[PDB]
């Protein structure tokens, strides 16, 4: 399977600027949901599970065709509650209606981080809609109860090795489980719509206890009222996971920087682009243009 970026007819820089200004803008608008976190940790995590259906071998699924808007994958159990992040673009689509389905989603991923004070992430436009029979299957996206073996191994179908792992589920200090869309309840910090490598803190210096929960599932509960995921824990249970979770609680700008290059390197994965498509573009945020 080849997948060549194609950009947007005559588009370039300006255009896609002006569609993150336009998620930026709702994003401090639309402040009040989910408890007042607004809508930026749901927009990272729809960019992450359109990605994360990519395989290695075969290079099906990924961020391309932009397959999420169909019916198979939208309703995908892994899935749920990302229609909030959907729901949250559809005005945006309609109003620049030139943009493809998989540029939008990943887009809107990129700008959450920038707008939640994260390192600038470069994107690169070009992904080009495909047909419903190119959406994959149920079951790529990764189950939360399992262990640090399990996690290393899925996400080698990605081509993400340790250290890329360990930065991208930097991540989870962001929003909060819910128990009705996955069977856990809570937030993993107190920064929750703040990008920081709190994750890391949090999971070495407080007091955990393994758990259940109403929906009848294990997880790790803290004192402080945070919660971790079985798979959360797991990087501190493997010693190679361990040194690099310590390495990002002692250094903040290496984790942004290691973060912004394996999101990245997530948001392309599949894609070929040509040697006469554009640089990767790396957009201001409403606060560096004083909007
Ligand atoms: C083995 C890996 C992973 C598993 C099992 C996993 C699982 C989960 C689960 C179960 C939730 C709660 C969903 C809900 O109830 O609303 C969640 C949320 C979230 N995840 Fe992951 N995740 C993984 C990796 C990642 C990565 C790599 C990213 C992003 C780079 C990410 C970003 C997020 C974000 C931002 C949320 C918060 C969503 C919200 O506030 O609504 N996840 N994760
Ligand atoms: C979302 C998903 C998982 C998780 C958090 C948020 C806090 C730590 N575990």
């Amino acid at each position: 399977l080849v997948h060549v970026a194609s950009v947007e007819k005559g588009r370039s820089y300006e255009d896609f600027q002006k569609v993150y200004n336009a998620i930026a803008l709702k994003l401090r608008e639309d402040d009040e949901y989910d408890n007042y976190i607004g809508y930026g940790p749901v927009l990272v995590r729809l960019a992450w599970h359109i990605s994360g259906t990519w395989d290695k071998h075969d290079n099906t699924g990924g961020s391309y065709g932009g397959t999420y808007r169909f019916k198979k994958e939208f309703n995908d159990p892994s899935n749920a509650g990302l229609q909030n992040g959907f729901k949250f673009l559809e005005p945006i689509h309609k109003e620049f209606p030139w943009i493809s389905s998989g540029d939008l989603f990943s887009l809107g991923g990129v700008t959450a981080v920038q707008e939640m004070q994260g390192p600038k992430i470069p994107w690169r436009c070009g992904r080009v809609d495909t047909p419903e029979d190119t959406t994959p299957d149920n079951g790529r996206l990764p189950d939360a109860d399992k262990d640090a073996g399990y996690v290393r191994t899925f996400f080698q179908r990605l081509n993400m090795n340790d250290r890329e792992v360990v930065a991208l589920m930097g991540a989870h200090a962001l929003g909060k489980t819910h128990l009705k869309n996955s069977g856990y309840e809570g937030p993993g910090g107190a920064a929750n719509n703040v990008f920081t490598n709190e994750f890391y803190l949090n999971l070495l210096n407080e007091d955990w206890k393994l758990e259940k929960n109403d929906a009848n599932n294990e997880q790790w509960d803290s004192k402080s009222g945070y919660m971790m995921l079985p798979t959360d824990y797991s990087l501190i249970q493997d010693p190679k996971y361990l040194s690099i979770v310590k390495e990002y609680a002692n250094d903040q700008d290496k984790f942004f920087k290691d973060f912004s290059k394996a999101f990245e390197k997530l948001l392309e994965d599949g894609i070929t682009f040509p040697k006469d498509a554009p640089s990767p573009f790396i957009f201001k945020t409403l606060e560096e243009q004083g909007l």
